[PDB]
């Protein structure tokens, strides 16, 4: 465990783990961890945490405290020398194994754990001649010795060189009852470009000790009885000749921007972010939210457009950063404003081989990195491997490197044109990618540093931009995206039953951990939003866990539509074995942008009336059409009737036992493969007797998808060229569908031989 800031805490775990995926309330993380007063075993009773969340890599935890860390005993907040343990009998944090029983809840240590403070930040307040670096500490702290050495504390530039230091007096402290600051002095000058090329400047604590000399000595509280500090590395930002008064800004939404400050900040009373920020062009700021400390600001803005920039307002006494024990100093504007860079917004499912990613501004690809490049509408996977990466659960990118250098960490990509966005004339805000494998619950997507050339990488030969071929390139986000699943299609089967395909294995799960066996009439009405006036009662899931059905309480009609209700509590993504977790919280399907219309997949009956004639009765009228962007119209003429391919593409007759289709009679004088009755409820099929003839057990089915379609509606008058249509099948001879129906034989004719014989 580590206390990283005045109100921040952090916990590590041995193996990958999981938590309620909807997030934990303040009442929840007071029921996972506890803080002991030093030297006792009765844990603190009051509420000591106020927020919580688990890091992406499933091996770090983040906590927030009710009040700032105390230098003396406090009954309601972290007091120096405290310990942390796991509350007995808890079930909110469980491991991952890929086997059902091996998801055991984290259990208490037999002994409590002592927390350890760490350094927070570092800003250079002098760079000409001997540079000076100042750091914020998380509480009252003290320095064992003032003579620092390189082997204890460093300052490194671009992971290639190290700066020299003075033998004695190279460090100092300034502390009171409510905070501390630490200073390191150098003996060389830091060039202005040292903070821009490559990885910049960072302070490295190589070693720390309680008695040794070459290792930095630093402790919490007032004296040496307090805990020892920890190793680590911190970034260093220039604020003296301002080059990093703002580190960076990124566009996480079309109406939110995230500007990152280089150190914790304080705001003067009766003031807001509408005061201490500026844009170019100018934008209105309507709201703000500050994280635990004040180092990140998210602002609600009216618009984001390419070419934007940010800066700190010129009015003094607005935004301050601590430089001494009880001293604050004001930020200063930049010579050139920070350029806002774009980033991905969100992602959702389309099917099992493709996904989509929402964008905050028009963007396009380019043929090169020069200022004469031209737009391209796609990339081959070799090139599109230099822009983004699709990550399996628990995987993340690193500084200047990708997780896909080891192929197991990332999904594969279709061997060919894999990246698609925009055209050769303009950009777009929706991006689509083709995978060489299927989507597994828990996938993410992000941009890595080879695109913009950040952190010592190399810029790609074919980059993605927001705007023209000179405007800002896309930059990585802080955490990977959380691709969301949603239903795929809603073909409606016979007369009281819908069937909704799902992109990945799923199941209902109750509000307290069980998997619902009997849905109960009350809880099936609240799964799905339907058109007003029709109530669902009874629902279920398929044996394969890839379909939900619904027994409507009244007869079904065309035009009805199904969408996932907003805020529903039960239906989740799930497979009893594949996916680690439960309803602890989180996975709960979400509505579609548009209610999905339900197609048609069921006939009513069928009869045989010859060796080469079959009748198929339908539930709702229908009219034939064409696959063009606008379906054309009904049957044309008694001669040259819908050609063989047309009927072949809307219906089929299938032998029992095998699925090889019989050949319909070729068009000719009075010979029409399929004749659609004027009523619209019947279609007749005449086979070809030179290839095969009717045989028992033959089944009717929907047809291929070459050149035709069938669109029906409530009444013949109501039919139009946009109406709900009938589904089709993948190949000429395929694996049947849920529309198959058996043929019942019957008469061909009769003829009397005598007065009492027929």
């Amino acid at each position: 465990a580590t206390l990283t800031g005045p109100k921040s805490l952090q916990v590590t775990l041995p193996v990958a783990a999981s938590v309620p995926s909807s997030g934990l309330s303040p009442a929840d993380c007071n029921n996972i961890f506890q803080l002991y007063a030093t030297g006792t075993t009765t844990p603190k009773t009051a509420a000591v945490f106020s927020a919580c969340y688990l890091g992406a890599d499933k091996q770090t935890f983040y906590l927030t405290l009710a009040a700032a860390a105390a230098s003396t005993t406090n009954a309601n907040t972290y007091a120096v020398k405290d310990l942390i343990n796991i509350k007995a009998g808890q079930s909110l944090l469980k491991a991952d194994s890929a086997t059902a029983a091996n998801r055991l809840a984290f259990a208490p240590l037999p002994d409590a754990l002592l927390i350890r403070p760490a350094i927070t930040s570092a800003v250079a307040t002098t760079i000409a001649s001997a540079a000076v670096i100042k750091m914020q500490l998380p509480l009252t702290s003290n320095l064992g010795t003032v003579n620092c050495a390189t082997t204890g504390i460093k300052v490194r530039v671009d992971d290639a060189t190290d700066k020299t230091q003075a033998n004695t007096g190279a460090c100092s402290i300034s502390s009171d009852a409510n905070g501390a600051v630490l200073t390191l002095t150098l003996n060389q000058a830091l060039g202005a470009s040292d903070f821009t090329t490559g990885k910049g400047v960072s302070v490295v604590v190589v070693a720390t000790s309680s008695a040794d000399a070459t290792k930095l000595q630093l402790f919490g509280g007032s004296d040496n009885t307090g805990p020892l500090y920890v190793t680590g590395s911190i970034p260093v930002y220039d604020v003296v000749t301002p080059g990093q008064s703002i580190v960076s800004a990124k566009a996480i939404a079309s109406n939110q921007v995230e500007i990152k400050l280089p150190a914790p900040s304080t705001i003067t009373t009766g003031n807001t972010c509408a005061n201490f920020l500026a844009f170019t062009p100018t934008r209105t700021i309507s709201s703000c939210v500050y994280d635990a400390e004040t180092q990140l600001v998210t602002a609600t803005v009216d618009q984001f457009a390419a070419g934007d920039a940010v800066n700190i307002a010129g009015a003094p006494n607005l935004l301050k950063y601590a430089t001494a024990a009880a001293t604050l100093t004001d930020y200063a504007a930049l010579a050139a404003a920070a350029t806002v860079s774009p980033a991905l917004v969100s992602a959702y499912t389309v099917d099992s081989t493709t996904i989509a990613v929402v964008l905050p501004a028009t963007s396009s690809f380019y043929s090169g990195a020069t200022n004469s490049a031209t737009k391209v509408a796609s990339l081959t996977d070799v090139e599109c491997a230099d822009v983004l990466t699709v990550l399996l659960a628990g995987k993340t990118n690193s500084a200047g490197v990708s997780a896909c250098a080891t192929p197991s960490n990332c999904r594969t990509l279709f061997s060919g044109a894999a990246c698609l966005l925009g055209t050769t004339s303009a950009g777009d805000t929706l991006l689509t990618i083709k995978l060489g494998a299927s989507y597994a619950a828990g996938d993410a997507v992000d941009v890595w540093d080879k695109n913009a050339g950040l952190n010592g990488a190399t810029a790609a030969a074919k980059p993605l931009r927001v705007g023209t071929n000179v405007q800002a390139l896309y930059v990585p986000r802080r955490m990977p995206v959380v691709i969301e699943p949603r239903i795929v299609s809603a073909s409606a089967t016979g007369a009281r039953t819908i069937a909704v395909t799902l992109p990945v294995t799923s199941q209902l799960i109750d509000s307290t951990g069980t998997v619902i066996s009997a849905p109960t009439q009350q809880q099936c009405a609240s799964l799905v939003a339907l058109p007003a006036g029709k109530s669902v009662a009874s629902c279920a899931i398929s044996s394969d866990f890839l379909t939900l059905t619904l027994t409507l309480a009244a007869d079904f009609a065309p035009g009805d539509t199904v969408n996932i209700a907003s805020g529903q509590t039960l239906l989740r993504a799930w497979k009893s074995d594949v996916g680690p977790g439960y309803e602890l919280s989180g996975p709960l399907y979400t509505p579609s942008a548009s209610a999905v219309t339900v197609t048609l997949s069921f006939f009513v009956s069928a009869t045989s009336t010859a060796a080469n004639t079959i009748v198929v009765t339908l539930p709702f009228p229908v009219k034939m059409y064409d696959l063009a962007a606008s379906p054309a119209e009904i049957l044309a003429a008694d001669g040259a009737t819908p050609t063989k391919d047309n009927c072949d593409s809307v219906i089929r007759v299938i032998p029992s036992g095998s699925t090889i289709a019989r050949t319909l009679v070729a068009p000719g004088a009075g010979v029409a493969p399929c004749v659609l009755s004027g009523s619209g409820t019947t279609i007749t099929l005449t086979l070809d007797t030179t290839v095969s003839s009717y045989a028992t057990g033959d089944r009717i089915d929907v047809g291929f998808g070459n050149s035709a379609n069938l669109r029906g509606a409530a009444t013949a008058a109501a039919v139009a060229n946009t109406s709900p249509k009938y589904t089709t099948v993948a190949t000429l001879n395929a694996a049947a569908s849920a529309a198959v129906v058996t043929i019942g034989p019957s008469i061909v004719s009769a003829a009397a031989a005598s007065p009492t014989q027929v």
